[PDB]
């Protein structure tokens, strides 16, 4: 039942899409073993991953991120990139995940073979649903995907998750009628044009006010400036020239070593993710177990008792 | 020592029993605070009616001048004021015993004032949980006023709006090409500016405010006012504290005050957990070696990420 690893690991390196869909398959099995057998898996890849430029996109439902993400990833496999697009979306915490996906929301990318889409994956804590979108990312980039987008979905908090899955931020924004803190996550700002009622005059006008604004914002990095630009998703219009600062985001903060450097942060949050994870699971590995720990939280949440008696609390659940 | 006389004492408002219940809690012996828990959860009704303020700003602003002089207005006016630091390079030191107070001159001898250094922890989450812990006690001692400081260098910012019910950034007063601007994730946490040293100060305060309005959606509930303030003046500081009942006025009005607490509170619970995981990780020489041979594995690149937390899953169940 459990597929040859040696055979699904080096036709997975030569890029066999039916092997990386099975190792992605293997991650969510049932069966510990499974699961097992594809992060021996991932890091005996470890070395074939990592050529890949990875951007994470938000922006808020209709600002017209499919239609975007659709239209710029056609542009790059047109280019001869390979380019995956991973969902991550909270609610993947209380769905069981997604069956079949929901690839035909990008109608060209859903049926074009040099690209490869999955949706949010199903675990207890977004850290977990975040740590395994980490793990498909490696699997895409060893089966060689050279673009990854990461692209947040659905209306809760993932957005500092997907910023801590890339190497770069593009939020999307709509000329007019947003989360405070994701000004302060962007490599860029879009300003999108999403239909005949947006033009030129509503998003530049939009744009120069995110421009402005930037200005009392200091850039984390003193090599990368957050530029503020328009586009046209549906049109494809500025796409080429937003690419080419992702780019040149990349070529910069790779000769400085800074890429590398914020993927270890990464990496080692990732780490920490999963046994935070594990340690969730163990806490409601049992209806007794669940109903006890909830109550705990339910207690410090109600202020009956403070928060270092409800962790004492939890203490007693993991000693028993 | 005897936990229901010292509770008793603490809630009429002794200062050396609210001293003595803070010590146990912020102990880092594990014995002395599981010895005052039972305290702190009898005292918890008699918690929560104080505005919690957390206040930061860049090493030179005036932030420790700036605290003494409005601690001070407070203090006149009949307030209750606790003043608490939270200070990530306890875990290099061990923590400070006697903290800094030539730096609160006046507040330091003020009777009706009650100052602490930030505790000491292994890591800067814990040093802000016990914080909360201390927070409550001071509350339930009859404290109405608790100011929370970033102290040193080290990013506390987020550790300390999530301590407290309003965040107050103090900022330098340059403009144009000498402005200060805002630090990566503090805009999100402000919800008041206050330019200091107070002209050029009215100037800068203009270019945040204008900035504020456009980045702020119109759905809030509270857009953060810009003022300017001079600390070692006291200028300002009675229309900045206003500003801060008003936040409290109107967000107690829409729950929001609430709710936040609750947050905070179930927040500070699963950081502790998540600290007591790690201190077991790192309880002996042995477990802390391979703790570290794990991490430096992933933060070196040549082992995945899950292979690092299985790693520690084999720790875990040795």
């Amino acid at each position: 039942t459990l597929p040859d690893m040696d055979t699904l690991r080096e036709r997975l390196l030569a890029g066999d899409r039916a092997a990386l869909a099975r190792a992605i398959t293997l991650a969510e099995s049932r069966r510990a073993d499974h699961r097992a057998a594809v992060r021996d898996l991932i890091d005996a890849v470890l070395p074939q991953t990592g050529r890949a430029i990875r951007v994470g996109i938000t922006g808020v439902p209709g600002v017209g991120k499919s239609t975007t993400i659709d239209a710029l990833g056609s542009l790059l496999t047109a280019a001869g990139h390979k380019v995956a697009v991973l969902a991550v979306d909270p609610s993947s915490t209380r769905t069981g995940g997604s069956i079949l996906g929901d690839k035909t929301r990008m109608a060209r990318l859903a049926i074009d073979r040099n690209a490869f889409i999955r949706p949010s994956p199903s675990s207890g804590t977004l850290g977990g649903v975040a740590a395994k979108t980490r793990e498909t990312m490696l699997l895409c980039e060893a089966a060689g995907f050279d673009v990854i987008l990461v692209e947040t979905v659905g209306v809760g908090q993932s957005e500092t998750a997907v910023a801590d899955l890339t190497d770069f931020f593009l939020v999307l924004m709509l000329p007019g009628a947003i989360k405070k803190g994701i000004f302060e996550l962007a490599d860029m700002i879009a300003v999108n044009k999403a239909d005949d009622g947006d033009g030129e005059r509503r998003a530049s006008a939009a744009a120069s006010e995110y421009r402005a604004a930037l200005h009392i914002l200091t850039p984390p990095s003193a090599t990368w400036t957050p530029p503020v630009v328009t586009i046209s998703g549906l049109h494809g219009k500025g796409l080429d020239s937003l690419w080419s600062r992702i780019e040149d985001h990349r070529s910069k903060l790779t000769a400085t070593g800074e890429i590398a450097g914020k993927r270890r942060e990464q990496d080692v949050k990732w780490m920490w993710a999963l046994v935070h994870e594990r340690l969730h699971q163990r806490l409601v590995g049992s209806a007794e177990v669940r109903q006890a720990t909830a109550e705990a939280e339910r207690a410090v949440a109600g202020g009956e008792h403070s928060p270092a008696a409800g962790a004492d609390a939890i203490a007693t659940l993991i000693g028993l």
